């Protein structure tokens, strides 16, 4: 009952767009929260990714089986799909970069931009949550590299600055990502 250009059209529904940024490729999705757990756009814990608004929006007015389809108000998205009023957009606390980090964890703490990880890991835990792997949950274990670089980056009143060289955070950030481009199926 929430037409597609009503004010706020995104927050009635309960459902976020979110745009994900790699080195590589930018994509967007669907992302909700059912009691404390995260729901994307997606099937079998792998999140279908758009290379675009308007491919998103071409997707949402076909009839699909998937994780969002029996929420109360994905007809609401549908029907909005199929009037022409769907108005895909994403606010900026749903803005997730991973471009770069694999970089900046080579150079240290001091290179990597603590906005942009913050984001980041909140995304990470999210996929990691969404696709029942624990994967995330442990890479971020304060006992390892990684994710002992990632709360020192994260804690500006921490002075437990990890020590050159960072190639041990730097691998297990790569098997990360890996594994995040695992749950992102193509559509």
């Amino acid at each position: 009952v929430v037409l597609g250009g009503d004010r706020d059209f995104w927050l009635q529904v309960g459902i976020d767009p979110i745009q994900i940024m790699t080195g590589t490729a930018t994509f967007y999705t669907l992302r909700c929260y059912l009691d404390d757990r995260p729901i994307f756009l997606g099937r079998n814990g792998r999140i279908s990714v758009f290379g675009s608004e308007r491919a998103l929006a071409r997707y949402l007015a076909d009839e699909h089986d998937h994780d969002l389809s029996d929420l109360s108000t994905y007809d609401d998205i549908r029907t909005a799909a199929t009037d022409g009023s769907l108005a895909v957009a994403v606010t900026d606390d749903n803005v997730y970069v991973l471009s770069g980090l694999v970089d900046d964890f080579a150079d240290g703490p001091d290179a990597v931009d603590r906005e942009q990880l913050d984001l980041a890991v909140e995304l990470l835990r999210d996929i990691g949550d969404y696709s029942e792997d624990s994967a995330v949950d442990k890479a971020l274990e304060t006992t390892r590299p990684l994710g002992q670089l990632v709360a020192y980056v994260l804690d500006p009143h921490s002075v437990g600055k990890p020590t050159a060289p960072y190639a041990a955070a730097v691998r297990e950030w790569e098997k990360l990502e890996r594994f995040v481009e695992s749950r992102l199926r193509r559509e």
